[PDB]
């Protein structure tokens, strides 16, 4: 027994914040979240207390510590088969990482619709207000290795697996509403372009490399979905706090047979946010799982992802009604023309067990569709369907990967396939074809009808010749792009042209910084200019001299294609460093912590070292960190209480803290002497907006400070950080 | 689409330093670089230029941009055989990582030895100093997939592959002389206890976990390696700048029979040189392929990396005369009890072509031996001798791994083997089997003998029950652990402290982190009183009351166990920092790169944003990077050169460059006006060691900031750094 007597090695079975106890499987943290999915894996769920150690064919093992050998300083033998089928397992362990997208985090969940979709669909799972969906959602970035960083500058991937009564459905997303290319030929040279190239492997996670940036400048189709990855939306703050997209237009179809054009879109609850790239790119390095664990730990906590399902209407008659091709993947569809309609809710609430098991051998793949869903000849969307069955043929060892626990459907399927590696069903149907009468033709095909039907493709009109060509619907690149630019706000475009600029600084051939310039160019003068300014190369007089692209139908701009521009902050969830000292105010401390829990703001109280501290009043602090070992990086605000300040002050790791915290435009609220800091990053005596600061943290000194958080960064100070050397 | 005109696009197939130009392809950059090894691999290189692009089949492609479709916006066809094997090729590229070791950076070279070692082993590679054997070599972190970053605290791989006449021997070695266990047994439970934990996979590339230290807490003979992994060593530099061991007692077996103990060791002929934590730390943000890039960027300037071969031998009859058994890797032989022999050079001179062949697919096997070497019966050895092998059939695909060409011996290679995925060799041998008359028996056994025989096993006389226990000689865990402490510089025993309470105060169950502090109270109480104290721990009357391990055959300590204590610095191949400004004194700028260019010290010239800028004589300055884009962390000293220093002066940017790179003890150098930076780190008038300052840059003023260089680090500036913001 080498567990501690008082059972602290164990984590409570109750929602706790972060960083309060030890994290733990779902099953363990969270026995009583259940739903189908969740019940159906219980088949294959393996427990381990109170049972003995044995090989995987049940032979107990008495002495895991050792091989057999002759004599115990002699050599091994041949005939340890503990050893050998221990060491056989370890060898094989690896299964090959998905060709992109291979760095993700996962959860379980489920989803309702608000009111029965039948008017517009026949699929199943929209049909009821009551019917409960389980769902596993797998979030991702693109380009880096299972092993890379979390808040790398990237596009992220958002795909939803959805258990339903007739079939698995795969929404397999990002969280940009476009994607870089716009026929599917092409993926294989954009990926290995963004990828880290082929001679020396360089550089992981990151797209700021000759290779990209040449495909970029010589395929502008591109340029829309750069913007969208150098703004902060290729940095979110969380996997909470971003939108999802399926990107291409699909299809509706009802009972009635009547096809409706939609694009899907997931809204997240918890609001939009994102980081800055300087505090993106070190939290990288203090800690590249961030966005893994803070997912893990909100659904510890409670603080459940929850993002509303939206579609994009477009009836059949309006197809050829907008400036761009509803088949472009490189084009959006801008709210302001067509508005989102709010579909259902999706809550994640459970954790896996295993993340091998579940996330790592999770396959999604958009052809997963059922009936009422339907395709479109969208050319990306159409190579896509060929690409993620066949991918798991290598990457899960063959044909038979939906037996894998995770991609089970919790629905009944019976077919006459049969055999394939890793079989896992025993089929007793006498016939393995059909038609049969040995078994009387069963399985048996079904009609399609209203409910419970087969599927049948809409029967869309195809004309033309055989051809390998691109629509020329298809050839215009510097208008949607335009549209994104003029939608930001000032400083999310002076985040976007210090994106290109960083990027285009790493690109070691400089005549494709300028042909890159060039291309901004064609999409807005002033971008052009700011982005060349930082590089050192001057415009010519044509390029001064372009004229802009058209508006996209009459806008020249849309405030939903903004993170900020319209308000929608939520601080639940959210985390605030306390910066203690070794005699902290009590009452400051009581009425911080108290504000915080009110608002489900949770708190990580800080110090020079580990263990405990003791307030004025004698109560004892337990410290969660250290100000180096939990960086302002990771948190969304900063709060310094009163007390013995002189313990503090002359720390250069709780100077730079609030140096740092503030580059990064994080509110920051000093009590009552903590106000010294004040010298530290240069705050006038009358005070600053973003700083919050009185005698005492009572009266308004919290609300000042949680309005501060609700708008979640202090743009304002963008002009004052600029020359902090921090 | 094109290259410019100018030919910019192509790196020049010369030497040049970091930055200069474009990496390469090995085989490009350098194409006048042979060895026998090389040449081999020419019948699979494959070129590119004036060549069509084709299939698989041959085929040339018209159109590599689209998809078949039926009509220009129609769906795309099932008969487009052009992309659906680009698509299915791309669909299975990537294959499973190492299970260990999976991150990790190669390159070729070659190994000679000193003089003919025939007195000591028939092995033919070191049987004469002018035959020259072909090398590749793999160095590599442990815990990270592939990819994670470079920079973490980890131990490293150290793999080379002999191709020699007599067959390929691997010398898979790590960067530290002992490892954490002693049994191959329980190698499954300690990387899984050091790899990301199995609910959430985190934490990456980090030992600073709980089920790491929860192992090492219950299993102490880790303790030895871990003190390893916790000092400095722990964050090498470079590769070039790391020591390598073979960790195992093996044998060599002269031409008459005789055996003699062996332990191998590489020395780094650019002398041993760390990082500091918090600059490896924010470097694995900055550059997570730190290493991988400096390794390529070293060879392609000529800074080949270079190390020597060195033998610690122990003759047959000494076996027990050490207070440690031989056969125990958690032991090391100390050089002061046992010299390393000097015995050859291998020099690293040509980078890869493509890192997926040659790099991911390598194999190296410590069971890859010659005649003339032998194994003992180390029991962590003996399990591995099964592993290497093992692990190929899933990461390889099947068990001809031989002949993936970076695997294939230079040697000749004939036997009965037949068949198996992806079989390229054609035999044509009548006989499968033998003894055969049909092909009058061959190939042929060969008998062992002096030279170009056949291998036979050192007759090790074996007494013994079957047993599955440890030798009891193998318990003890604490007197080498206190020797490496003892024989570490002030400061390395500083950052040791730092390593362990950094580490444990990441272990959220309290109890874990006690009984790693009762652990170290067994190897010296002051180490275990100072991680304590980080810790907020009391170290009990009994825990102050254990009494101190032996010393090791009477060393108190041994200065080789240190990576500072004797001076060996090199400074070719280091890189330093010039912070420009708009107008830079040129004459400055003419005296620093003389000086540095004298002792191959390579340059990087920085600025506030990329283009070039002016020198006061007229001399366009390109730039490297911004201060921002390559920060401190990336170079070994930095200086900054006279001119317009009001241009940089309050630039936050640079301000904070120098206090970076102050922070982390690297030489600063300041010349004329930029002596008004000295007010940023707070340099008093007078001067400190460790800043170089003069009216200008001069003979004198480089040759002192030359002489720092040459000392790595200031280490006497650790008291001045705790109160610096940064
Ligand atoms: C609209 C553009 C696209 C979007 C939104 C998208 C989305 C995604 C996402 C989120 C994943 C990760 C699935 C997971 O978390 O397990 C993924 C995987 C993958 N996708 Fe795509 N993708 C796009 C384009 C493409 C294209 C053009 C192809 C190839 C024809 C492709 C082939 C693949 C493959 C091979 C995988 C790995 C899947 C697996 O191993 O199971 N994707 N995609
Ligand atoms: C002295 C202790 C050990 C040392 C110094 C060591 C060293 C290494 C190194 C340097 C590599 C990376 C080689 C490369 O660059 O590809 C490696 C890989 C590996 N090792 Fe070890 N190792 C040790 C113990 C073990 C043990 C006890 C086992 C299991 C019985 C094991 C099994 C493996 C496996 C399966 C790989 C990956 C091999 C491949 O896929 O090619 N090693 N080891």
């Amino acid at each position: 027994s080498l567990a501690p007597e008082d059972g602290s090695h164990r984590p409570a079975a109750e929602p706790t914040p972060p960083g309060a106890q030890p994290t733990a499987p779902g099953s363990l943290k969270a026995p009583d979240t259940r739903n189908e999915k969740l019940n159906s894996l219980e088949d294959v769920r393996k427990g381990s207390e109170n049972y003995a150690l044995t090989t995987n064919q049940g032979v107990r093992i008495a002495d895991d510590q050792n091989s057999l050998r002759a004599g115990s300083r002699g050599p091994t033998l041949l005939e340890d088969f503990i050893l050998r089928e221990k060491i056989t397992h370890f060898d094989h362990e690896r299964i090959p990482e998905r060709i992109v997208h291979a760095r993700g985090s996962a959860a379980h969940g489920y989803f309702q619709p608000y009111k029965s979709l039948s008017d517009i669909t026949k699929a199943d799972f929209l049909s009821d207000p009551n019917k409960i969906t389980p769902v596993f959602v797998r979030f991702s970035t693109v380009q880096g290795g299972a092993g890379s960083a979390d808040t790398v500058r990237d596009i992220r991937g958002f795909a939803t697996k959805f258990y339903t009564e007739e079939g698995i459905f795969d929404l397999v997303g990002n969280n940009t509403p476009i994607f870089f290319i716009q026929d599917a030929h092409k993926f294989p040279d954009f990926v290995h372009a963004v990828k880290p190239e082929p001679h020396w492997a360089i550089p992981q996670g990151q797209s700021a490399h000759d290779t990209f940036w040449d495909y970029v400048s010589l395929q502008p189709e591109t340029l829309h979905n750069v913007m969208w990855a150098m703004s902060d939306r290729g940095i979110p703050r969380s996997y909470r706090t971003m939108e999802g997209f399926g990107v291409h237009t699909f299809r509706l179809i009802n009972a009635e047979g009547k096809a409706t054009f939609v694009r899907f879109h997931w809204k997240p609850l918890a609001g939009k946010a994102s980081l800055v790239w300087d505090e993106a790119q070190k939290l990288t390095g203090r800690d590249p799982d961030f966005h893994r664990r803070e997912l893990w730990e909100a659904i510890e906590a409670g603080d459940f992802p929850e993002y509303e399902l939206g579609f994009q209407l477009i009836p059949e008659e309006d197809e050829f009604k907008f400036d761009f091709d509803l088949l472009d993947p490189t084009k959006l569809i801008p709210e302001e023309l067509v508005p989102v309609q709010r579909v259902g809710k999706m809550v994640l609430n459970r954790n896996p067990d295993n993340f091998f098991a579940e996330n790592e051998q999770a396959a999604f793949h958009p052809g997963h569709i059922v009936p009422g869903l339907d395709f479109t000849n969208d050319p990306l969307l159409q190579g896509r369907l060929f690409s993620y069955t066949d991918t798991q043929i290598s990457r899960l060892g063959g044909p038979n990967f939906h037996e894998i626990p995770i991609n089970r459907p919790t629905c009944p399927y019976h077919n006459f396939q049969r055999d394939g590696m890793h079989r896992m069903g025993i089929d007793t149907n006498p016939a393995n074809y059909e038609p049969n009468s040995i078994n009387d033709n069963w399985p048996r095909e079904t009609p399609p009808g209203p409910k419970r039907g087969g599927f049948e493709s809409y029967q869309e009109r195809v004309e033309g010749n055989k051809v390998r060509e691109r629509s020329p619907s298809f050839g215009e690149y510097y208008s949607h792009p335009r549209l994104f630019w003029l939608s930001q706000t000032p400083f999310e475009q002076r985040h976007i042209v210090d994106g290109f600029s960083f990027e285009l600084s790493k690109v070691v051939r400089p005549y494709i910084r300028e042909r890159v310039v060039d291309q901004l160019a064609h999409i807005d003068l002033t971008l052009a200019q700011a982005v060349a300014k930082n590089l050192g190369i001057e415009l010519t007089d044509d390029q001064l001299n372009i004229t802009p692209p058209p508006d996209v139908n009459g806008l020249k701009k849309d405030p939903s294609l903004s993170l900020y521009a319209i308000p929608d902050g939520d601080v639940k969830g959210r985390v605030v460093a306390i910066l203690l000292n070794d005699e902290v105010r009590s009452a400051d401390l009581l009425a911080i912590l108290k504000a915080l829990k009110a608002k489900g703001v949770h708190a990580k109280l800080l110090y020079s070292r580990m263990g405990e501290v003791t307030a004025d009043d004698g109560t004892v602090l337990p410290i969660a960190a250290t100000f180096a070992g939990a960086p302002s990086l990771t948190v969304d605000a900063v709060i310094v209480p009163c007390g013995n300040i002189a313990d503090i002050a002359d720390n250069g790791d709780a100077n730079y803290y609030l140096m740092e915290a503030y580059k990064h435009l994080k509110p920051i609220a000093l009590a009552g002497d903590a106000r010294k800091f004040k010298a530290t990053i240069k705050i006038a005596d009358q005070g600053e907006e973003g700083i919050v600061e009185a005698d005492s943290a009572d009266g308004s000194f919290m609300d000042e400070l949680l309005t501060l958080m609700a708008a979640h960064r202090v743009w304002s100070r963008i002009p004052k950080i600029d020359k902090i050397p921090a």
